[PDB]
């Protein structure tokens, strides 16, 4: 039935509690049944959700929010537990602080005192800037204005944890096979979790916006990319509400057949996907190395820039792309950038146009450079051999002995990442030559993939010399949300995609990354003009774009065809943060037939006017709420 969602999801969460996880994977079954202060409305706008309204202070230091009355905390049987209140808001965060939280870069920098307390300097969390003023009255502080801080509330660490519960569980609390071990404010219970096999919601009855709720329950069965097939299938069977089509399937040219009036393609996504290099590999238990010498050669390989830039230009994206989109949809999909070039603007100019006023200084090969989304702007055969020639000169002067041979790890049960590896692979041997680079594909299983990649525990976990196992999307509407994460500092981060975990490692100062530091702090200062702001992190995504120290690829999601029963345009429209229809399921309709390309064409159109007024009318609302 159209009240019935049916579609998938590809890892079981570590732990469900969400304000300590940094990982889609917790969001993915939390979102739907845990509310923050704001949503996102389908044309984008922050819509009220446990803030029923909220002033800020002239000086844009104070935020105030008037909590929702009535809004109350279910178990995942739907009894009454508690009412909503500030003190959950105050409890999250000191709850986020005291363990940790994998997000706390959106958070320590900004909340005032927060940094001291995370320090122990301070012990006391009155020290820190959220406060119940009263019960419905929360307050933040803030270190410096932050024109983008309500949009941190639709990410998971600003969301609210009930103490007396939390208490209660002991260390039982949000273990991720336990629905009863959190409980839940939002549109829909958490009712199921079975490893390996399904995640399972119901619509919460007495939730206090049921009236923009209009699916019954939620059913998300596990998938491990085994049979890319499957999710086609499902949906012909009316089991899946959606469905991401393959076209190199081989039964492909008969999908298209049966479905070609209702194929349709999706915008790109903000996220990014591509290949991280490891500057400071420290654990050789997944490699085909069979030397020491073999072992220094390539982790003094990947410390030459020049090593690091003939890679990155070999990689045909394309072909990469064309590995899960086809040849013919291939270039949609395709990056060339770590922030999404038209992520922000300033005026006229996006914030890919600013990278590329900036990158020459760094080389002639970035005249010209062509950095927008949906076409291989940095592919080039004959610069990657020059760079190459360049870097082959300067490590065989120290010693290293050639080909440099790359581990770079995959999930046997993943047949299309695989082939983007092998992809992968192919360019750089095939451009390169395979007398000076080797792919070496380690092949194992999906925990094995997941404990060295996704789910790392820490830098001696992150064993691969390249990986392209994690992407990462935006948690806020500004460029530090992306470039703050590979900071030296942002031990969190920096293991997942560059494989390092200590600011103070001799490789991280080798590969110049306290420069990239010192323009991302350059750029974080600017709070006065915006248009600055964005081109002194253009400054910082120039530095990162040469350094090749993250190889971007595709975006991490949309550009692709697709199958929908789902209404076109119905449900939460999100460039960042955690309240995406992606995860997020409120105000999403479904409807019995198959979408057609021409229902979704027509209320792409009349969407786009009525989301330009509607997000027009909303920016010239918000100075009434500056008290």
């Amino acid at each position: 039935a159209p009240k019935a969602y049916g579609y998938v999801y590809t890892a079981d969460p570590e732990t469900l509690d969400y304000l300590i996880s940094s990982k889609n994977s917790t969001t993915v079954v939390t979102s739907n049944g845990i509310d923050g202060l704001f949503t996102n409305d389908n044309y984008g706008n922050l819509a009220p959700a446990v803030a029923e309204d909220w002033e800020v202070s002239k000086d844009g230091l104070t935020y105030t929010y008037k909590i929702r009355k009535g809004v109350k905390w279910f178990t995942s049987d739907g009894e009454e537990y508690a009412e909503v209140t500030a003190k959950d808001f105050v409890n999250g965060l000191k709850h986020a602080a005291d363990k940790k939280s994998e997000a706390m870069y959106l958070a320590e920098n900004s909340v005032k005192g927060l940094a001291d307390y995370l320090s122990g300097t301070s012990t006391d969390f009155s020290t820190v800037g959220v406060k119940a003023v009263d019960d419905y009255t929360l307050q933040y502080t803030l270190n410096q204005p932050e024109p983008f801080w309500n949009s941190k509330l639709t990410y998971s660490i600003f969301w609210p944890l009930n103490e007396e519960f939390e208490t209660s569980k002991g260390s039982d609390f949000a273990k991720p096979t336990d629905p009863t071990s959190l409980l839940y404010n939002g549109p829909f219970l958490l009712k199921g979790l079975t490893a390996k096999s399904s995640v399972e919601f119901v619509k919460n009855e007495q939730y206090w916006d049921k009236e923009n709720v209009h699916l019954d329950t939620i059913n998300l069965a596990y998938y491990d990319g085994s049979d890319q097939e499957s999710l086609e299938r499902n949906f012909t069977s009316g089991a899946y509400s959606y469905a991401r089509l393959y076209p190199t399937s081989s039964n492909y040219s008969k999908v298209a057949e049966e479905y070609k009036d209702n194929i349709y393609y999706t915008q790109s996504g903000s996220g990014i996907a591509g290949l991280g290099v490891n500057i400071d590999r420290q654990s050789y238990n997944y490699t085909s190395k069979t030397t020491d010498s073999e072992k220094v050669a390539t982790k003094k390989a990947l410390l030459n820039k020049d090593f690091r830039q003939a890679l990155n230009f070999a990689l045909d994206r394309s072909a990469y792309s064309a590995q899960i989109n086809g040849k013919d949809g291939a270039a949609l999909a395709v990056r060339n950038l770590f922030v999404k070039p038209d992520f922000v603007s300033a005026g006229e100019k996006t914030f890919g146009d600013l990278v590329a006023a900036q990158l020459p200084a760094y080389g002639d090969e970035w005249k010209g450079v062509n950095l927008a989304d949906g076409q291989d702007g940095l592919f080039n055969a004959d610069k990657a051999k020059a760079e190459f020639a360049k870097a082959k000169k300067a490590l065989e002067a120290d010693g290293v002995q050639f080909p440099i041979h790359l581990d770079v790890p995959v999930d046997q049960a993943s047949k299309n990442y695989i082939s983007r590896i092998q992809s992968f692979k192919q360019s750089v041997e095939t451009v390169l030559g395979v007398e000076n680079v080797v792919v070496d594909i380690q092949q194992m299983t999906s925990d094995e993939f997941l404990n060295i990649t996704y789910y790392a525990a820490n830098a001696s976990s992150e064993d691969w010399d390249v990986s392209g196992g994690v992407s990462w999307g935006p948690d806020y509407q500004d460029p530090s949300t992306y470039l703050d994460i590979l900071k030296t500092t942002s031990s969190e981060t920096t293991k997942t995609y560059l494989g390092f975990d200590n600011p103070n490692s001799p490789s991280v100062v080798q590969v110049g990354l306290k420069e990239y530091d010192k323009l991302v702090d350059e750029a974080a200062r600017e709070t006065s003009d915006l248009n600055v702001r964005y081109e002194k992190y253009a400054a910082a995504q120039a530095w990162l774009t040469d350094s090749s120290l993250f190889i971007p690829a595709m975006a991490s999601s949309g550009a692709a065809p697709v199958l929908s029963r789902i209404v076109p345009f119905t449900g939460a429209s999100a460039q960042t943060g955690s309240k995406g229809s992606d995860v997020y399921f409120k105000y999403l309709k479904s409807q019995d037939k198959v979408v057609t390309k021409e229902e979704y064409e027509k209320a792409r159109e009349k969407w786009l006017k009525e989301k330009a007024e509607s997000n027009e009318k909303a920016q010239k609302e918000l100075a009434s709420h500056v008290k």
